Formats: structure tokens, sequence, C-alpha cells
């Protein structure tokens, strides 16, 4: 809800540190290249006004909303915009407007300097002020990735800090320190690419397409819940991910605790799970509920033919109810399949759909849809065969091999995308042989298409910021739930005019020879790109041949004496070698 006073509101609901944290946040999300400490002053800043509306509301300003509150604020440290960017244009233009240009301003891949791990400087630091050192953690994350959950930003921030609270401490920081904080940013990483995807899903799909995916979500975590419970939770839940995605972050932080508190409230009917949450601190009891495990589907459910084929009104249902009614049966469908995927849930909540709209405008409706469950059954089928494929490339060649292969199919799909791009996308995509392949069936499909739904999306971000391919387009923009299965079925794109000419565009330096053996890869990989982006018509066997080629090249050349004069001896024989191998 809203006050009077939204600032009074929140700083009252929310208590100063978290307060203060969400607007540094903000203000980090916002202004993705301004310094630290220009962004430290305004949100101490805001935080004296907050502090003066709470004694008196009564006082001029206070009863302004934060959207002017924070542009003001904004508007004042950056004069600068040389370079920055365009943007320096939305603080010229007025409210509700200027907000709207902020947002469109989000950079989805600024282009910032990896960090790296410096033990005994940080640990200094955290000495010197904690306090900037948890803020500091919050503005480099937000920074780089602009639409990460704020509140699960908080939470993140914390357990950073618990971390330095434990290990600076010791004679060996960095071997207590560097395990501890890769483990998290990697699942500081996965829950950013989960927020994109929701931000995805309502900005470009509609609030509709967020509302179904919580719908399904939280079927599978509370299945024991009735339609009539899901459904407020959904609501309450819809409402914190289009404030947060929309930048509204102390109104999503606010709303998410009240919703948290009554999740935990209300926890004997939802899951048994939540014992475990919901007995600690604000920010840890919603991390905690996010993280749950689905339950174990509820004994003595009926069929869903029974109101979803049989029952008379399934077409009027449809037709007079429609959203609630198709939320019926996502909720009903999801609740008795936790080895479902969430987007196949979806998918066939679509199909659903789709054949009511088919059958209903039909003499006899039910002589249609009657068979509508075997259909969908089936349509669970289709990834089956791909994902045991690929889960066999994955055995027989490990990752590198299982990234190549993707490599070689994305760069066919779609040449004209960056090579850069191609590379990273194909890289992730290579690692669900590592996360997927050694499951069990139960969690199998649902971990592979979950984790596909992630990078694809990732893609189509990506690809909103340059579109350079037709099909790519079509596919992150004709249906979210399809999203998985239109890249698959992408094949070779003959329209697509080859890279004729550069002056040899990749070539291998002894530069190469002392890089980590992560950082080859990606450049043996950049170097396969490229080739096929020249012969996008190459073959299978040419290509492993000329790989070889390239590793045969580098292992000669990084083992000689006068290393980069191997490299431009014998560059050239490699630009023939692989011209040889083309034809």
């Amino acid at each position: 809800d809203t006050h009077k006073s939204e600032i009074a509101h929140r700083f009252n609901d929310l208590g100063e540190e978290n307060f203060q944290g969400l607007v540094l946040i903000a203000f980090s999300q916002y202004l993705q290249q301004c310094p630290f400490d220009e962004h430290v002053k305004l949100v101490k800043e805001l935080t004296e006004f907050a502090k003066t509306c709470v004694a008196d509301e009564s006082h001029a300003g206070c009863d302004k909303s934060l959207h002017t509150l924070f542009g003001d604020e904004l508007c004042k440290v950056a004069t600068l915009r040389e370079t920055y960017g365009d943007m320096a244009d939305c603080c010229e233009k007025q409210e509700p407007e200027r907000n709207e240009c902020f947002l469109k301003h989000k950079d989805d891949s600024p282009d910032l300097p990896k960090l790296k791990p410096e033990p005994d400087t940080l640990c200094a630091e955290f000495k010197a002020d904690e306090k900037k050192f948890w803020g500091k953690y919050l503005y480099e994350v937000a920074r780089r990735h602009p639409y990460f959950y704020a509140p699960e930003l908080l939470y993140y921030a914390n357990k950073y800090n618990g971390v330095f609270q434990e290990c600076c401490q010791a004679e060996d920081k960095g071997a207590c320190l560097l395990p501890k904080i890769e483990t998290m940013r990697e699942k500081v990483l996965a829950s950013s690419a989960r927020q994109r995807l929701r931000c995805a899903s309502i900005q470009k799909f509609g609030e509709r397409a967020l509302k179904a995916w919580s719908v399904a979500r939280l079927s599978q975590k509370f299945p024991k819940a009735d339609f009539t419970d899901v459904t407020k939770i959904v609501t309450d839940l819809t409402k914190v991910h289009k404030e947060c995605c929309h930048g509204d972050l102390l109104e999503c932080a606010d709303d998410r605790a009240d919703l948290a508190k009554y999740i935990c409230d209300h926890q004997d009917t939802l899951s048994s799970k939540l014992k475990e949450c919901c007995d600690k601190p604000v920010l840890e009891k919603s991390h905690c509920i996010a993280e749950i495990d689905k339950d174990a589907v509820p004994e003595n459910l009926p069929p869903l033919t029974a109101d979803f084929a049989e029952d008379k009104e399934v077409c009027k249902n449809y037709q007079e109810a429609k959203d609630v009614f198709l939320g019926s049966f996502l909720y009903e469908y999801s609740r008795r399949h936790p080895e479902y995927a969430v987007s196949v849930l979806l998918r066939l909540a679509k199909e659903y759909e789709a054949t009511l709209e088919d059958c209903c405008a039909k003499e006899d409706p039910h002589a249609c849809y009657a068979t509508v469950f075997d259909k969908l059954k089936h349509l669970v089928d289709e990834p089956q065969n791909l994902i045991k494929k690929n889960c066999e490339l994955f055995e027989k060649h490990g990752e590198y091999g299982f990234q190549n292969a993707l490599i070689v199919r994305y760069t066919r799909k779609a040449p004209q995308v960056s090579t850069p791009t191609l590379v990273e996308i194909s890289r992730s995509l290579g690692k669900v042989g590592t996360k997927c392949c050694a499951k069990p069936e139960s969690e199998r499909m649902p971990c592979t298409e979950d984790y596909l739904s992630l990078i694809l999306n990732r893609l189509c971000v990506l690809h909103e910021k340059t579109p350079v391919s037709e099909k790519v387009t079509k596919c992150c923009t004709e249906s979210l739930v399809n999203r998985r299965p239109c890249f698959s079925d992408l094949t070779l794109d003959e329209t697509y005019v080859p890279k004729p000419f550069d002056g040899e565009s990749f070539t291998f330096h002894a530069d190469i020879c002392t890089l980590p053996d992560t950082e080859k890869q990606i450049k043996k990989q950049t170097a396969l790109v490229e080739l096929l982006k020249h012969k996008p018509k190459a073959t299978d066997e040419q290509l492993k041949t000329v790989m070889e080629n390239f590793v045969a090249f580098v292992d000669k050349c990084c083992a000689a004496d006068d290393k980069e004069g191997c490299f431009l001896l014998e560059g050239p024989k490699l630009v023939a070698s692989t011209q040889a191998a083309l034809a």
C-alpha cells in the first residue's frame, strides 16, 4: 500500500540499514558507471531527508513520490554525461518520464573489469569500515547486474561480510577466503540469471506471463495448499517481482517481507519445509523460503480429466473465466508433477489453452478435446531424446568437447551474432552437462530445461541490445515458454553471407602460452567461431581437423625457444593448412 509520505513509510517499515542498502542498489543500478563515493553521498543525503519526514511528515517535499526523490538525487551529483552515454537527457525531462528514461538506460552488459579477490586488501577495508565494505559489495554486484533481486542482494552482502568476519582472523587469509567467495559468487550469478528472466517475462511478455510462472513455481513448492492460497501468494509475489524489476526497490523489499511473514504464519498449510526457515531473521527467512524445495505430491488427488476434459463446463469456464480457469489447470497439473520443469508446465498449459481455442468453436467440443491429456503427455517426450543425446555427447567428450560441439551448432544457427557472445553462450550451454547429466530422472529435465531457459534468456537480452539475426529475434520474441525448443529446431542459417575476408582475423600469438588453461580454451573456441564464420558450410570432419591443427600448432610453438618467432613463421602455414582442408 502507499502512505502520504512514502519515504517515511518505507524507512519505518525497513529500518535504516536495509533502507540504506536498497537506496545504494537503486543508484548503482541506475548509474552503473558512476563512482562509489558519489553514490555513498547521495545515499547519506536521502537517508537524512528520510529521517526528517519520519519526524515530521508535514515538512515540505515528504509527500513526493520515491521516483521524484531518487531522480533529483541522481541528477545533482551527475552533471557527468560525456563518457557516460546519451542518458543525461533523462534529468532534463521531468517525472514520470525521467524515471522511464532511467529504466530504459539499464545496461545488461556493461564493460567493467572483472574483479579479482585480493585477500589482504579486502581484509584491510573490512577493518577500517565494515559498513563501507558491505556497501562496497552491493555497489559492485548491483552495477554489473542492474536487475539483481534487491533484497536478495542484501542477504548476500551479509554472507559476504560474515565470511571476512571469520577469515580475516587468519594467518592464511587466501586459503580461507577464496574458496568461500568463489562458491558464493556462483550462487550470486545463478540468482542474477533467475531474476533477469523474471524481469524479461513481465517486461516483454506482460504481467500475465509472470503470473503464470509463479502459479507453476509456487504450486510445485506448496502443492498441498489449496488454489485459494496459491492464488493469494501468487498475487503478492507477482507484485513483489513487478516492483523489483521496475526499480521500485524500497516497495519491493517491504512487500517481500510482508509476504514472507504471511507464508511463515501459514506454514502448516503450505509446506513442512518451512519449519527450517520461519524462525530466521527477515532476509535469511525470505531467502530460505525462495530456496525451498518442492514438496511431495499430495496423496489421493483426483484425475485431471475430471475438471479439465470431462466437466461439461470446460468451454464455458475457458470462455467466461479464461485466466482463472487456465490458472487452475496450471496449479492442478503442476502440483502433481515436481519432476516437471516449470517452462515445460507452462508449455503444456499453452497447448491446453490452444486446444480449447480450436475445440470450443466446433459443434462437438468434447469430441475434439477429449484426448487432450494423451497429447500433452507426449509433449513431455520431445526434450527426452535430445537431452539423452547431449548427455551421451558429454559422457564421451567431457565439458570442453560438449561446448565445442555447441559452438559449431550455435554458430551455424546464428552466424551474425558477435564472436564473444557465441563463445560465452556456448560455454554456458555446455556447463549443462556437468550440472545436469549425472542427475536421476526426477530432477534431470527440470535441471536441463531450467538451466537452458536461463542461458537462452541471456542470449535474447544480449540480442535485444544489438539485433543481428532474424532467426534469433524470432525465437526470442515468439513465445517465452517455447524458447528452448525453438532454438533447438533452428538449423544452419542459409541467409548468412560468409565473412569473405579480413587480414588474418584470428592469429595466435606467443602471449597465448602463459594464459591460464581456461583462457587458452576461450582463445581456441574464438578461433573455432571465426573458422565457422568464414566457411559456414564446413563439415564436422573438416572442423575437427582444423581444431586439431589449432592444438598442434600451439603445442609446437609454445614449446619453442623463440615462441613468438614460431607463431610468426608457422602461423602462415596454419592459414594455408586450413585453406587446404576446407576444399
